[PDB]
């Protein structure tokens, strides 16, 4: 896998964002990750934590893993970096998403987020708590 560029165009929620891709604007969906809904319980938790951790890089990178790249909604689908730290592993290791959707052929960071979510529980954090 390889990461590339992108910018910031908007905050969405916890496991969404907009973000310009090879000059146009295009909603992701984080890969291997499940947010609470804004209304649900740690939902703008979630989506404070996302926002800001965009919001703060200096540099925003995706990384498509190997399969399909947008989903059935147009959505991209992404492993995304903010100066080179990973959000979807950020949200699991903080108790705010939980490791989901992990279809086979695009699952490679899989164990990584399994990994951060086992130290999520074992700290019983937010929604682990
Ligand atoms: C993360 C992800 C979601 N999806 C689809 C499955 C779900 O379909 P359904 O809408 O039919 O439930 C939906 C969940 O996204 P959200 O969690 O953003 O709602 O997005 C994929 O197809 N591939 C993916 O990798
Ligand atoms: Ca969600």
């Amino acid at each position: 896998l390889h990461k590339e560029p992108a910018t910031l165009i908007k905050a969405i929620d916890g496991d969404t964002v907009k973000l310009m891709y090879k000059g146009q604007p295009m909603t992701f969906r984080l890969l291997l990750v499940d947010t609470p809904e804004f209304n649900e319980k740690y939902g703008p938790e979630a989506s404070a934590f996302t926002k800001k951790m965009h919001e703060n890089a200096k540099k925003i990178e995706v990384e498509f893993d190997k399969g399909q790249r947008t989903d059935k909604y147009g959505r991209g689908l992404a492993y995304i970096y903010a100066d080179g730290k990973m959000v979807n592993e950020a949200l699991v290791r903080q108790g705010l998403a939980k490791v989901a959707y992990v279809y086979k052929g695009n699952n490679t960071h899989e164990q990584l987020l399994r990994k951060a979510e086992a130290q999520a529980k074992k700290e019983k954090l937010n929604i682990w708590s």
